[PDB]
């Protein structure tokens, strides 16, 4: 329970199906850790990599000991893929994050300006 998020949201995008989320993960612990999954209601979420503008999947990203893990625009971050709509200003999107070697945690992603 060494790990705890922060600057966690999704800007709005333009698609009906694809949206990418942010997000830092911090760990206070002596032993790294790895994101393993990620979950959500609103549809598939996988973590990618972006590299020269271009996206990679990846299955277990680390998060390293005494140290965090951000998740932002032009850098690493969640895809969500397969949503049944647009998500708006207003509305936030659940996902749990699920690791490695600790228990999950949930968080919340309210949609901003674009
Ligand atoms: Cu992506």
């Amino acid at each position: 329970a060494e790990l705890s998020v922060d600057a966690a949201y999704i800007p709005q995008p333009v698609s009906d199906s694809m949206a990418a989320g942010f997000l830092t993960i911090t760990n206070e612990g002596d032993s790294a850790d790895e994101l393993t999954s990620v979950t959500s209601e609103a549809g598939e979420v996988t973590v990618h990599e972006t590299i020269d503008g271009t996206m990679k999947e990846v299955d277990r990203i680390e998060v390293p000991a005494h140290g965090q893990l951000v998740f932002k625009s032009g850098g690493n971050h969640l895809m969500f893929e397969k949503l049944k709509q647009q998500p708006k200003q207003g509305q936030s999107v659940a996902v749990e994050l699920h690791f490695a070697h600790s228990d999950p945690v949930a968080v919340k992603l309210p949609v901003k300006a674009a």
